[PDB]
């Protein structure tokens, strides 16, 4: 049997699958720490950029994490991604450990906008700027991607880079209850929220584990803008990026929620 995840019930995703709406034909980037080939995921390809560690798979597990809550395959097992005929590519710049560098960050931003990617998932950050990394972003925009990033894990209210940057559209954490939760950075420059609080996913070794984190909310969003790019397969990476949080449930207080709760109902009628 399949279970549907609170969050991809809250951010109404199975609304979108009942209009025909899946990701069919979206590519999706994830920038992580691999994706394990899993029962419950379809990996199309990818690229790495960790020097001396595998160029498929993930030894950590918060990549393949991320890339169920995007695409986990509709189906009669395990869980349901927001897009889940989204076309995933395992864009591996976090080693095992589970941190990279701006160098290999910024590596795979460059084959996402060269390999014609329409969604970037960064379920990655750190409080401080690089201007490689904001070249990066900059960069992936300019080809064409959509570039969406973790507001990051520390709590406090200022966001991280690159989600910080005005090319990338920065998604916080919410509870189970659409309150900021308690890791969720927040202030200028969100752009959106989404659940992120015991949040059930893929994981390697065949198995599905829950998880707290801005990189949880992050693929609600990258998923919910592969819905909306295959309804609206000429929108640009902005257009897509506005009219979600256009669409979103505003929560009030912007500071800590941006535009409000992604709706991927809204955003697909
Ligand atoms: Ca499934
Ligand atoms: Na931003």
């Amino acid at each position: 049997a399949q279970s549907v995840p609170w969050g991809i019930s809250r951010v109404q995703a199975p609304a979108a699958h009942n209009r025909g709406l899946t990701g069919s034909g979206v590519k999706v980037a994830v920038l992580d720490t691999g994706i394990s080939t899993h029962p419950d995921l379809n990996i199309r390809g990818g690229a790495s950029f960790v020097p001396g560690e595998p160029s498929t798979q993930d030894g950590n597990g918060h990549g393949t994490h991320v890339a169920g809550t995007i695409a986990a395959l509709n189906n009669s097992i395990g869980v349901l991604g927001v897009a889940p005929s989204a076309e995933l590519y395992a864009v591996k710049v976090l080693g095992a450990s589970g941190s990279g560098s701006v160098s290999s960050i910024a590596q795979g931003l460059e084959w996402a906008g060269n390999n014609g990617m329409h969604v970037a998932n960064l379920s990655l950050g750190s409080p401080s700027p690089s201007a490689t990394l904001e070249q990066a972003v900059n960069s992936a925009t300019s080809r064409g991607v959509l570039v969406v990033a973790a507001s990051g894990n520390s709590g406090a209210g200022s966001i991280s880079y690159p989600a910080r940057y005005a090319n990338a559209m920065a998604v916080g954490a919410t509870d189970q209850n659409n309150n900021r939760a308690s890791f969720s950075q927040y202030g200028a420059g969100l752009d959106i929220v989404a659940p992120g609080v015991n949040v059930q996913s893929t994981y390697p070794g065949s198995t599905y584990a829950s998880l707290n984190g801005t990189s949880m909310a992050t693929p609600h969003v990258a998923g919910a803008a592969a819905l909306v790019k295959q309804k609206n397969p000429s929108w640009s990476n902005v257009q897509i990026r506005n009219h979600l949080k256009n669409t979103a449930t505003s929560l009030g207080s912007t500071n800590l929620y941006g535009s409000g709760l992604v709706n991927a109902e809204a955003a697909t009628r």
